């Protein structure tokens, strides 16, 4: 088959690719650096991570299904702990968990069959205790295998979307101090008993989108026009979400993920569940500031779980209007 | 157009409509009074809340996909906060939230298409951490788009309720002194800074159904009949939540509440995800108690989230029979 | 009708049946004895637990749509506590748990019409705070109701599994002493307040499956065979899940668990709702190790929500290859 190298863009931009498959079956090659590094959450909330590539999420694969995948996956010297990854797209030796871990100083090549069309996690999970720490240390991203002729809708129709964003959320579980402060260590291992102890009572420190709070505010904030159809890849590898366009909607959602599955219609929020990835499209009918939130509104305003779009263009009173401006 | 002015009845209840529309496209005219006060939650469990309209929820609108929406929002001069509202239901301007901001004093008319048929979660969110604070203070309701022709089930066919009933379920973070019992506040701003703090833990003081714990149980029970169908219409604008009617099912369900999407059925258990409104219809078969909860049965018992249904007619022991009573 | 008296198996397995119902309607018999024990969970944790024929999960029915089930609930005299039976996939009487409540001595039979296919929870549900209660003590089962006809796809073609097996994952609630260890009773009873304190956080202490920390792994690892259709029953009675099989997918998933519906393909990750059963069909096609999780990874990992499969057969190497093993 032919091989197509292909060079990871970081999240939540996507590399280069085209929706509807130019050819048969590919094997498809990526590469990706393991980097261990303490990372800024927030103004005074730090992690000890664990990355695939630098960035959290790690970034996004696109192939067809059909293709097959080659993952060249590098644990450099400079890392403390072994690594591996599990493909959620995957069959086989607990999704390539058991044919890929890798000691600092190593690298492996995985190949597998993208026998399964739709958006999935991929993450570490080494064994045991590691798995859970290396997920919640950032240590997952997404692949998103589409099927040969493109996206279908519930009735078969053919869509297509001008840009995909993927969001990738994760929770951490930062230790405090009893004033409520968050705890800094010298690497991940130094930090790793504190860190159980908050994972024990299941309540996230921070909930962020694109590895920090406000990733995807600010300067950070995706960018779109009236009409362009957006497919938000989302995923949570480890604790389910609930994601909302503030001032839109689903037009078409697989929040499942799986893109044979017929998706559902005109969702207001809709729900991945943790371990997966679903997709959203969405047209832009109106120009303006929207919020792409879990609506657990205290997870996305205090937790980390917000990002915003800014959209240009023409206004429609149509859909709506200020009738009567604050007054009084 | 013509223009329809309603009548806004506080739930569970439902202000008069028709189904199947009685006519083409009008435009609804709301009003609602936001209202500050402290309500009780429990014996001896207050909260400082935000509401629309006096109620936790908001009323129940219904109107009809098409339609247009004229809310007419007054925000009284007692009243110490800012307020808005995002409509779910709405595409544009933070759902109309970036429109409808009004200090104590103003009014403002908004006016919106609801080009989408379902039931919809309506909230405040004036901006930043304002926006859980108002909710889980009790600022939201829901506005139910029902499709011109009536709903349709899985196979097209149109289906009819005898009665829908709004079950506003809402998680509220009440701080606590050290022994468990619950804080009083003179306003929700003295209240704040304590109630981030419960907020941060995701844990909610009290789960209830209509603004309180026990709200639709005792003389709030739910009433109807043998061979009644009820629509059973949930809303939660924060949190999950996984109904159930104990001793029936949802024989008709859309759990994410978009009615052109095909309901599931015979669901023992179905979900609402937080920020959104799902529906469920029955049909009673047998007479006697029901509840109606959300099955994590501490967040049905222990924090409120409990309705009654008592149910008239006559029993079949076809379906159900005390073969041997109790003996021994 | 025929009557059929079944003897019960504990779980993960299942008593014999025949998928496609080999006969027209029948009365089902099956009887249960509660048993109140103290349970290990894990190495030093235990639960004052309360049970349906002395497992956690209850043991799995099986009977065919149409079908009546007649069950004899017993509750020995050296028990505590009055007991009774909520049937999920009954019509009234609060599920039957309004006409089987039974001190201790007491026996009673109950008759209803499973009238409903799909997999359902069965759980006690005495009254106010005991409905929570007796069932994070580990007091319920599932029932599953098959099409007469068996299972069907997406499609309506008929599916058919090799095995079956049951997963009950319980959330469980152990009062700590302030050092983090667990602590221990005489009898149900008086570990009641220190249990409510844990529930009212909604935190577990414990989340497992088969009622105890890797009750299905090591010697109770599940087994199957490369092509074996094996259908994963998932109940949780109380609190959400999110099933994984770490190497699999789900081929044929009902998350809401009724059959009727159109199961969903390909997913990597799927929900079951607290108060719900669940169920997953997946061919085998590669040997070796599989873990089926909660993929909240610390609830499968630090909670107890792991299971292992293991596979016996030929491996593919067209699925998945290790091209070039670690090296450095
Ligand atoms: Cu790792
Ligand atoms: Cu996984
Ligand atoms: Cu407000
Ligand atoms: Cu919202
Ligand atoms: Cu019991
Ligand atoms: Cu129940
Ligand atoms: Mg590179
Ligand atoms: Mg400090
Ligand atoms: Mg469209
Ligand atoms: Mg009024
Ligand atoms: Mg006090
Ligand atoms: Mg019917
Ligand atoms: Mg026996
Ligand atoms: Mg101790
Ligand atoms: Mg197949």
């Amino acid at each position: 088959l032919p091989r197509v190298k292909h060079t990871l863009v970081p999240p939540p931009f996507a590399h280069a690719h085209e929706q509807v498959a130019a050819s048969g079956p590919v094997i498809n090659e990526f590469e990706m650096r393991i980097i261990e590094k303490e990372v800024q959450l927030d103004e005074d909330a730090y992690l000890q991570a664990m990355t695939f590539d630098g960035s959290i999420p790690g970034p996004l694969m696109i192939v067809h299904e059909g293709d097959y995948v080659e993952l060249t996956l590098i644990n450099p010297p400079e890392n403390t702990m072994p690594h591996n990854i599990d493909f959620h797209a995957a069959t086989g030796a607990l999704g390539g968990g058991g044919l890929t871990l890798i000691n600092p100083g190593e690298k492996v090549v995985l190949r597998f069959k993208a026998t399964r069309a739709g958006a999935f996690v991929y993450h570490c999970a080494p064994g045991g205790p590691m798995i859970p720490w290396h997920v919640v240390s950032g240590m997952a991203g997404c692949i998103m295998v589409l099927p040969r002729d493109g996206l279908k809708d519930h009735e078969g129709k053919p869509v297509r979307y001008d840009t995909v964003y993927y969001i990738g959320e994760s929770d951490h579980y930062i230790p405090k101090d009893e004033d409520g402060t968050y705890m800094r260590f010298s690497d991940p291992s130094e930090g790793y008993e504190d860190m159980v102890a908050v994972m024990d009572t299941l309540i996230p420190s921070h909930i962020v989108f694109n590895g920090a709070v406000g990733a995807l505010t600010g300067e950070g904030a995706l960018k779109a026009k009236v009409g362009d159809n957006v497919l938000f890849v989302h995923s949570q590898p480890n604790r389910d979400s609930r994601p909302h366009l503030i001032g839109g909607h689903g037009d078409l959602v697989w929040e499942t993920g799986k893109f044979h599955n017929a998706p559902e219609r005109d969702l207001e929020t809709w729900f991945i569940r943790g371990g997966s990835a679903g997709a959203a499209l969405y047209k832009f009918l109106q120009p303006g500031v929207y919020a792409y939130v879990n609506h657990n509104l205290i997870e996305a305003v205090h937790k980390g779980a917000t990002a915003h779009v800014l959209v240009e263009g023409e206004w429609d009173n149509d859909l709506m209007e200020q009738v009567v401006a604050p007054v009084g």
